[PDB]
């Protein structure tokens, strides 16, 4: 029920769990219409999930901060996950992620 | 094993998995000496892990990008996870995260 622990599915999709996609700093930007509708039921979810960090890696790799704003107290995070450009699936992986980044603008 | 899927423990600690804490863009900044050396064996690891995102929430909550540089092709990410200041453990949660944020500077 805490937002960060939700898992979107067709029965409880990306908008229900995580809000509409959009350009504001408080919004997620990732997902075309079918990923939004299907969440982890999406046809290529495992190929996306392979880039998501474990809890240990989330706190080990990221730059972590905290911010107390008018809306509340936030744990902030930024980081980058390196793709293997030698993987024979590398080009497909780039295509897959680009299909969903800022897809709401199309 | 791909870095984002690693789990640090006493036998394979945060440094071995995720590199030394530091100030640079490629470095994690989170963890005091105890957490670094113990990973998920750390005494308060569950109280930290409760803020890590599920794979679905990682891609649902974060602002996702991609960058190509001489150092590789990168999936970049940023976001903010709200704490519940109505939780009676809220203050101790803020204290715990603050203890580990940039602790390498102390
Ligand atoms: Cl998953």
């Amino acid at each position: 029920k805490p937002r960060q622990k939700r898992t979107a599915t067709k029965a409880y999709n990306v908008t229900q769990a995580f809000g509409r996609r959009g350009p504001e700093q408080t919004q997620g930007n990732f997902g075309d219409q079918e990923l939004i509708r299907q969440g982890t039921d999406y046809k290529h979810w495992p190929q996306i999930a392979q880039f998501a960090p474990s809890a240990s890696a989330f706190f080990g790799m990221s730059r972590i901060g905290m911010e107390v704003t008018p809306s509340g107290t936030w744990l902030t995070y930024t980081g980058a996950i390196k793709l293997d450009d030698k993987d024979p699936n590398f080009k497909d992986q780039v295509i897959l992620l680009n299909k969903h980044i800022d897809a709401y603008k199309t």
